Parts: structure tokens; sequence; C-alpha cells
């Protein structure tokens, strides 16, 4: 029972996705956390509609960008989110076409991780499931990452611009990390993932804006 978890081994995370040229990273982040909780409560893992969120989460700005809390608040108020199959991903903002028949999950709200508290994120990841997190992915070093535990002191924890997913945490070569699922396709990083330095002064501010849905 080493202090480490990986929800990919448990069957809680869907295949890596590609948001393409659309500021919908927040949507894929949101869908991931929801997929994790959907499996945990029903034993069924499946793809949810990040498109459903872009077209319908009016608090957000479609491909212009958005926040994960607003998407969770939307699933709650809407009383459901469609599955991918029932609401395919196009990559551009379009009118909301939410369909009750395509309902695959809902949520009773969300819970935010206190700002900068990696220990709280660690505990949320360990006992709840995959967690939505915001980081600073502007650095070129992040874009060309390919292996190991990522960490670059230039990462501005006050400059959050990308929304990804925390699928687990552990240690590689004496270096703690966060198993992060990205939405730039499986050709990026390590088959769609990247191990990010954990407990190193909240690098890239991985714990400054994290949250998860409640089902
Ligand atoms: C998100 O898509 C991340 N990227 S990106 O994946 O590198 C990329 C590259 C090229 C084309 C598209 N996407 C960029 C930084 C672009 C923006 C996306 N970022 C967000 O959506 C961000 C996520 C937060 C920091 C967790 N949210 C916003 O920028 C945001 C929040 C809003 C609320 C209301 C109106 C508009 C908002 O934008």
């Amino acid at each position: 029972a080493p202090d480490s978890v990986d929800y990919r081994k448990k069957g809680y995370v869907t295949p890596v996705k590609n948001q393409g040229q659309c500021g919908s990273c927040w949507a894929f982040s949101s869908v991931g956390a929801l997929e994790g909780q959907l499996k945990k409560k029903t034993g069924k893992l499946l793809n949810l509609s990040p498109q459903n969120l872009v077209d319908c989460v009016s608090e957000n700005d479609g491909c212009g960008g958005g926040y994960m809390t607003n998407a969770f608040q939307y699933v709650q108020k809407n009383r459901g989110i469609d599955s991918e199959d029932a609401y395919p991903y196009v990559g551009q903002e379009e009118s909301c076409m939410y369909n009750p028949t395509g309902k695959a999950a809902k949520c009773r709200g969300y819970r935010e991780i206190p700002e900068g508290n990696e220990k709280a994120l660690k505990r949320a990841v360990a006992r709840v499931g995959p967690v939505s997190v915001a980081i600073d992915a502007s650095l070129t070093s992040f874009q060309f990452y390919s292996k190991g535990v990522y960490y670059d002191e230039s990462c501005n924890s006050d400059n959050l611009n990308h929304a990804v997913l925390a699928v687990g945490y552990g240690i590689q070569k004496g270096n703690k990390h966060w198993i992060i699922k990205n939405s730039w396709g499986e050709n990026w990083g390590n088959k769609g993932y990247i191990l990010m330095a954990r407990n190193k002064n909240n690098a890239c501010g991985i714990a400054n804006l994290a949250s998860f849905p409640k089902m």
C-alpha cells in the first residue's frame, strides 16, 4: 500500500482526448472529473460531452475559455450532462443542443480545494477520485515535455491559463509527482499525460484552482 494512486489502473479515466484549436480545456477537465465520479457511483466508465459544456455553459465563453466550477454548476442546474455519443465534440461553439435522452450523469454540486493546499488535493485525489486542476502551461518546456517529473521554476503559480486533470500521484526516482491527464491528444507528452512535481511549493499553481463534482 505505497502512498500512491493511479485511477487509470482502476478504470476511472477515459482515453486521452484532443481539444484541438478551441479554448475548451476547461470542458475536458470538467468531463474527466465527472467521468471519474460516474464510474465510482455506478461501476460504468464512459465518455461525457465536453461539447455539451462549451455550447451550454453560459457562464463560460465557449472556445474563448472557461472555469470548471461553472460547468459543474451547469450540470447541476441543468439536471444532467449528455454523453459524448449523444453530443459529439465539434471543436467550435454552437447553440446549446442539450438532449434529455442523452443524459449520462448529473451532479449535486461541487467542492473547491482550498487555494494552494497540495495536501488537500492529495487527499481529495486519494479518497474521491480524479480532480480538476488549473495550471500554468504557457512555458515552452511544458509543451515539449516527454518524460520524467516536470518542474520549471519559471512556472507562474499566479498565471493560471490551462485546465487539466489529476488522475493520481506517486514517486518516480525519489521525485514526487501528480499524474496529470492532458487534452492535447495522445501524441503529446507521455501518451497524453505528464507527471508534474508534487510538494515543490505548489509548482505551476497546480492547487490554486482545483475542484470536483459531487454525485
Ligand atoms: C484552455 O483551452 C487551455 N489553452 S491550450 O490548451 O494551451 C490551447 C491552445 C490553443 C488553442 C486552444 N487552447 C489555452 C491557454 C487557451 C485557453 C483555455 N484556458 C481556459 O479555458 C482557462 C482555464 C482556467 C485557468 C482553469 N479559462 C479561461 O481562460 C476563462 C475563464 C473564463 C470565465 C468567463 C469568461 C471567459 C473565461 O475564460
